[PDB]
């Protein structure tokens, strides 16, 4: 029901990461100076329970380690009648997004063993949500963040359409498919699109008008990596993420036992190389 | 070249609270005059009385740049807010006629100069302190935006594999915008945007929910919302629609609005 005021517990600093996420802030735990991400929602009485929802979502399902964890929520009263402001507070991921990571890499491409590592983490996080019957619904490079520590965490899980390039065929509505059937395997598609984003600096169809991409995704065969340089194992993993008909798309668990994710011998060095890459740019 | 906006304009705040994005309310540091300032990280059509006038640009460098685009400031806020702030989420019928006419007047100007607004909706239709209606955000990206004011030809779909923008798409949006004024929401608002993108091309033309509206109003809606854009009238043709053409109470209307602008302010 009623919560608490943030004043003297948390503070904005503020504003991430260019408004791209909306009303989200770099914030700080006043007592310890620990950073944290902060969502600020203007509230009413019509929203009321959608809010009550957003919270139980995070509190329940944020406790894995591949998911940015819930911190707590706060009510920051506004002048009577006016709109109050809700403070959704979570773990802070200081090393930016995968989108950013690839952006900042010469030739905008990640090493295979990096892609393996990051994919696995995404899959571990997704596995956790799926086992709780939550569909993420918006896996793309931007919703996948690094910690200072090279830990991987998912955000923004559970009026605009926004960007379509990471969308699975089954979630775009058309005559064949008038009700857009989000299934848990939709996430896995987006995971495959994200791996390509890491491999190539951008999703398939990036060069197209988004309206056009939205039209094409359901009709094209599975996207493929442009280059032949990649390992068979990786070609195979992409092909698994991007089975056109989600009915035949492997489960999260099935993909976690995919050799490309499973057999990561050099992950030791990868986590190291990653931290280093972060710190330099840091 | 392009001045630095320091000493000339101060960003007072983000307008519509993020709604329009990185667009602020600025104030001239010396003169006090207000403007809208669209801020962009980077690498002669507005001087019609129904198009918010463009004041010019400033340059703020540099990497690790930001471009400033300055434009007249519209005090009374969007007509989306106006409807919101109107008891019963409905504007008065002759309020809608006057506003629609002003929309068409701006569009005509745009169209005569071969420009497609591309994004008519209650939010891109703004009011000055003095009850003047003015258009913003005309025909300037990775995000499919909000679908509800979108004309059918603009949506890529099974028989429209290549979306068509056409000056006539604006008139469809004008029609939806009038419904918004009537009911506070465009049709299918209750729908998930993805679902709405699917139905706009498929469904018959949307309609007012209420039977209380005048014949002329139903007709003007009907006129704007011709599904096939090839068979949809011009801006100029619609200006001649009785609903737009015959406004006796224009005077009372302007009055009634200026007032509201202050009252509900
Ligand atoms: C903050 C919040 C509270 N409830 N839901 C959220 C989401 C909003 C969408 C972006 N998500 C980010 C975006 C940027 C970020 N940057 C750093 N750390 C984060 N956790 C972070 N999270 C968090
Ligand atoms: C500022 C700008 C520069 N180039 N294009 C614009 C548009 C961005 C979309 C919103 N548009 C608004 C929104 C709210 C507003 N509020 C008051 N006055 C305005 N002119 C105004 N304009 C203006
Ligand atoms: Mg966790
Ligand atoms: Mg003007």
């Amino acid at each position: 029901s009623s919560l608490r005021d943030p004043a003297g517990i948390f503070e904005l600093v503020e504003v991430v990461g260019n408004g791209t996420y909306g009303q989200v802030y770099k914030g700080r735990h006043v007592k310890t100076g620990q950073l944290a991400a902060i969502k600020v929602m203007d509230v009413t009485e019509d929203e009321e329970e959608e809010i009550k929802l957003e919270i139980n979502m995070l509190k329940k399902y944020s406790h894995h380690r591949n998911i940015a964890t819930y911190y707590g929520a706060f009510i920051k009263k506004s002048p009577p009648g006016h709109d109050d402001q809700l403070w959704l507070v979570m773990e802070f991921c200081g090393a930016g997004s995968i989108t950013d990571l690839v952006k900042n890499t010469k030739g905008n491409t990640l090493k295979e063993d990096w892609i393996a590592y990051i994919s696995r983490e995404i899959l571990r996080g997704l596995a956790h949500l799926h086992i709780h019957h939550v569909i993420h619904r918006d896996i793309k490079g931007q919703n996948v963040l690094l910690t200072e520590n090279a830990e991987v965490k998912l955000v923004d899980f559970g009026t605009f359409i926004g960007t379509p390039y990471w969308m699975a065929p089954e979630v775009i509505a058309c005559d064949e498919n008038p009700d857009a059937t989000y299934d848990y395997r939709s996430d896995l598609w987006s995971c495959g699109i994200t791996a390509i984003e890491m491999a190539e600096g951008a999703p398939p169809l990036c060069d197209m008008h988004p309206m056009r991409a939205l039209f094409l995704i359901p009709r094209n065969p599975p996207p493929r990596l442009k280059s032949k340089k990649w390992s068979k194992k990786f070609f195979s993993f992409i092909e698994g993420c991007l089975v056109k008909n989600y009915m035949q798309r492997p489960s999260t668990e099935q993909l976690l036992k995919h050799p490309f994710i499973r057999d990561q011998p050099n992950e030791r060095q990868v986590r190291i190389q990653l931290k280093d890459h972060i710190d330099r740019t840091r």
